[PDB]
Parts: structure tokens; sequence; C-alpha cells
């Protein structure tokens, strides 16, 4: 069979995060760990082991969503959520975002994928 | 009926938040809602009805803590200040010292006493 394409193409405006932004995980009222976004151009979330963040919940799509960073100017931050046509949705605070549409993630905003219990907080 | 005034003195460096900052409230992995911090210098938390954020949990003090904004000059400056609460104020995974300003970076989590409610500073 013909080898599948990668699930996502980084847009021309994408680039690595240079400032010390991070993603903090919450699970059911409990603060878990923090993942640095420094040096990250984009973070791919999904149930497949090949994702940058591998979610276990069966409602999460194999390739679910991407958090894309906009290239920093020469010098707030430009992070955008992009749902890959997920089966059970991507949520930015309470809103289910439209598929395949870049949605700005302001600092402190919460992201949830499908029915996963994990919440991800963009932090500065 | 009505209570005494809170034991808080707005510091000289305090001033109103002009940018659209807010507090997102969570409980048990569920997002509850958002509280705008627009047009306020400080947000008072506690069990008394006079607080800006009124918590019902009995472990939350009558006047528990303040989130104080630093006056904008010519990262936002928000600082948490526990009013000597009996059962503590938590920032990140730490119970903060009483009556000490502690920087709350955007997206960081605040909790009061034994309450399961979480507050996230958002931009």
């Amino acid at each position: 069979s013909m080898a599948r394409a990668p699930p996502y193409q980084e847009p021309p405006w994408g680039g690595p995060a240079t400032a010390p932004y991070s993603l903090e995980t919450l699970k059911g009222g409990t603060i878990l760990g923090t993942r640095s976004l420094k040096g990250t151009s984009y973070c791919l979330f999904g149930r497949l082991s090949g994702c940058d963040v591998c979610l276990e919940h069966p409602s999460v799509s194999r390739y679910h969503a991407v958090l894309q960073h906009r290239a920093s100017g020469p010098d707030g931050p430009g992070f955008y959520l992009y749902d890959l046509g997920s089966t059970h949705g991507t949520f930015l605070n309470k809103t289910r975002i439209p598929p395949r549409t870049y949605c700005r993630v302001h600092v402190g905003h919460v992201v949830r994928f499908g029915g996963s219990t994990r919440l991800f907080i963009l932090q500065g």
C-alpha cells in the first residue's frame, strides 16, 4: 500500500517558540506536570504513539489536534489550535472549535481533546 | 448581619487592570465560567458576601486573599496576597506565606483552603 502522508503540514508562518511558555496538565481538579514549549514549532496531540503528546482516552482521535506557534518576530505570543477533523472535538475553554481552522490560544486558556479528562493550560 | 471592612490596604504600586485579563474557574475537571478583571485594581476572595469572588466552602476564610494588580507603566503584574487565612492559599503546588505578595504568572493556578475550585489567571 502507498505510505500515508503525515497528518499535518506546518504553515509558512510557523516557527519555534523562543520564550519560556509551557503547557500545564490538570486532571480532575489535580495539577499534574508541565511541558516546556521552548524550541517547539508545533505540538501534535492524539492517541497514536507517534504524537508529541499521546492521549490514552479512546474518544481521542488517532491524530487529534495541533498547537501551532507563529514564528517570532525579531523582537502577545502567537499560539493557535488546529483541530484535525477530530471525531469528538477540540475544546478551547468551553467552546468546541471548528475543524481545520487556526484558533488563537491566549495565555491561560484551557484546551481539552474529546472526552479525555486532561486539561492543558497554556502558561507564561 | 453586615461584616467589618476587610483587613487590606491597597499598596502604592497598585492600579487598575486596563488589558482584558480574567479569572477562569474550574471544579473537578469541569470549566465553570470566567470573571473579567477589567476595571479593577484588586480582586477580593472569601466567604463573606462583600467579596468579589464569594466561595461557600467552610474552610475558606471570611476574607481570605486578594489578587492585586500592579499599576501599568508608561508581562502583567498580578500578585496574590493571603490575608492570614486559617487554612491557606495555594499557588502552583505551594501554600504561600501569609501577607506576602506572590507573583501569579498568566495561566498559573490558585486554590483556597480545602476548596476544590481552581482559579486560572488568563489573558
